[PDB]
C-alpha cells in the first residue's frame, strides 16, 4: 500500500521502492537495493511506500546527509514514522553537541582494549563450534553458528545469561526484520523491560561486565541516569545480537558458491583481513537515515521539515562512481570505497569487534572445513531491513576432505 503523495514533492521524482520488500529480493538483497542506482533513477527520490519518504540513491549524496547533522537529525531515524518517534536509544537517537559524551562510555565497553582481552574466548569459541560441525557433513549455519558465536561473545562481555539468547534476538529482529507480530514501540519496551531489573541490580555493586561499566559510569563527568543506561544498553545489544549475526551468513552463502574465492584465501591465508574488507563493501547490510529539521534545498529537490530521509549505508560502496564494477568480488581491489561502517559523528562503535569476528570465522573455517556448497536443491531465502539477513543456510561438505585441528 501506498500513501497519498504529499503536494510539496514533485511527481516526477516518485519512485515505489520498499525497503521492507523489494520488488527484486530473489536476486539477491544488495541487487535488489541495487536498482536505485540505474541511469535513469535520480540522485533523490521519493518512495510512497512504508508511510512515505526520501530516499538518497548515491554514495555521494549519503555522505554528504550523514556529515550534515545540522540539517539532517538523529531524533527519528528509522521508518517508517511510528518506529522513528518511538526510538530512543543512546547514542543514535542523539545530535552533537548531546551525543558524544555517551559514545566515550559505549566505546570503553566494546573498543579495542576490550577486544584483545577477549581474543582467547573468541578464537576457542570459534574452535570449538567449528570442530563440533566438522564430522557432521552438514549445519544450518545461521542457526549452528552465525547466531551463537557473535551473541554468546556479547552476552559473556555483557554478562547476560545464555538461556535469555532467544528472547533477545526475537526481540531484536522485529526492531530491523519485523515479522508483523510487533510494533517496533512494543519490542523496544519489551527489551527496556528486560533490562530494567539488571540495571539496577548492577547500579548497587560495580562490576567489570558491559553492563556494569555502563551503569555505573559518568558522562562528561556526572553520574549517568538509570534511564540513560537503559537506553545505552539496549542500544548494545541491537548491534551485538543483528550485525554480525547476518553478516556472516551473506558471507558465507557467497563462499558457498565460489570455490575461486574459496581457493584463493585457501592458499594465500594473508589476504583474509583484505578478503574482509571487501566482503564488508560488497555485502554491507545497514540502511537507517535522518529527520530534516528544516525546510532545506538539497541538490536541486526541497527538502520540507519533518521529512524522513532514508541514506542506505549499504548503497555508497555498490555506487560505480565509487567502486568499478560494483558487483564483482574482487579481494585485491585497489581502493575499496564504503560506508559499511556508517559515516559522521555517528561511526559504528563496534568495528574492532566486528572485524575481529569475522577474521577469526573466516580463519577458523577455512584451515578445518575448506570445501562445502549449498544443500542440493535449497534456495537461500533473504529479508530486507533496516538490517537485512538471510533466513537460512544449509551447508553440505565430505567429512574425509575436512582437517581436525
Ligand atoms: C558487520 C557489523 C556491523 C555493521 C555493518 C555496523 C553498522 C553500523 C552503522 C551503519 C552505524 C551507523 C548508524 C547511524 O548513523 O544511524 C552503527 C553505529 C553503531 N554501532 Fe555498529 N555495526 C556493526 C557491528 C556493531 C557491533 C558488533 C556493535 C556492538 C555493540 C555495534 C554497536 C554500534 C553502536 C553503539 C552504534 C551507535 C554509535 C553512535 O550513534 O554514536 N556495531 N553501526
Ligand atoms: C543501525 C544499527 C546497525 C546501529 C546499531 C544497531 C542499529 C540497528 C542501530 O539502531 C544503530
Ligand atoms: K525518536
Amino acid at each position: 500500500n501506498l500513501a497519498p503523495l504529499p503536494p510539496h514533492v514533485p511527481e516526477h521524482l516518485v519512485f515505489d521502492f520498499d525497503m521492507y520488500n523489494p520488488s527484486n529480493l530473489s536476486a539477491g538483497v544488495q541487487e535488489a537495493w541495487a536498482v536505485l542506482q540505474e541511469s535513469n533513477v535520480p540522485d533523490l527520490v521519493w518512495t510512497r511506500c512504508n508511510g512515505g519518504h526520501w530516499i538518497a540513491t548515491r554514495g555521494q549524496l549519503i555522505r554528504e546527509a550523514y556529515e550534515d547533522y545540522r540539517h539532517f537529525s538523529s531524533e527519528c531515524p528509522f521508518i517508517p514514522r511510528e518506529a522513528g518517534e518511538a526510538y530512543d536509544f543512546i547514542p543514535t537517537s542523539m545530535d552533537p553537541p548531546e551525543q558524544r559524551q555517551f559514545r566515550a562510555l559505549a566505546n570503553q565497553v566494546v573498543g579495542m582494549p576490550v577486544v584483545d582481552k577477549l581474543e582467547n574466548r573468541i578464537q576457542e569459541l570459534a574452535c570449538s563450534l567449528i570442530e563440533s560441525l566438522r564430522p557432521q557433513g552438514q549445519c544450518n549455519f545461521t542457526e549452528d553458528y552465525a547466531e551463537p558465536f557473535p551473541i554468546r561473545i556479547f552476552m559473556l562481555l555483557a554478562g547476560l545469561p545464555e538461556e535469555d539468547i532467544p528472547h533477545l534476538k526475537y526481540l531484536t529482529d522485529q526492531m530491523t526484520r519485523p515479522d508483523g507480530s510487533m510494533t517496533f514501540a512494543e519490542a523496544k519496551e519489551a527489551l527496556y523491560d528486560y533490562l530494567i531489573p539488571i540495571i539496577e541490580q548492577r547500579r548497587q555493586k560495580p562490576g567489570t561486565d558491559a553492563i556494569s561499566i555502563v551503569a555505573n559510569g559518568q558522562v562528561n563527568g556526572r553520574p549517568i541516569t538509570s534511564d540513560e543506561a537503559k537506553r545505552m544498553c539496549g542500544l548494545l545489544l541491537v548491534g551485538g545480537l543483528e550485525t554480525v549475526v547476518n553478516f556472516l551468513s551473506f558471507s558465507m552463502e557467497f563462499l558457498a558458491k565460489s570455490p575461486e574465492h574459496r581457493q584463493e584465501l585457501i592458499e594465500r591465508p594473508e589476504r583474509i583481513p583484505a578478503a574482509c574488507e571487501e566482503l564488508l563493501r560488497r555485502f554491507s547490510l545497514v540502511a537507517d537515515g535522518r529527520i530534516l529539521t528544516s525546510d532545506y534545498e538539497f541538490h536541486g529537490v526541497q527538502l520540507k521539515k519533518g521529512d524522513q530521509i532514508l541514506l542506505p549505508q549499504m548503497l555508497s560502496g555498490l555506487d560505480e562512481r565509487e567502486n568499478a564494477a560494483p558487483m564483482h568480488v574482487d579481494f585485491s581491489r585497489q581502493k575499496v570505497s564504503h560506508t559499511t561502517f556508517g559515516h559522521g559523528s555517528h561511526l559504528c562503535l563496534g568495528q574492532h569487534l566486528a572485524r575481529r569476528e569475522i577474521i577469526v570465522t573466516l580463519k577458523e573455517w577455512l584451515t578445518r572445513i575448506p570445501d562445502f556448497s549449498i544443500a542440493p536443491g535449497a534456495q537461500i531465502q533473504h529479508k530486507s531491513g533496516i538490517v537485512s539477513g538471510v533466513q537460512a543456510l544449509p551447508l553440505v561438505w565430505d567429512p574425509a576432505t575436512t582437517k581436525a585441528v
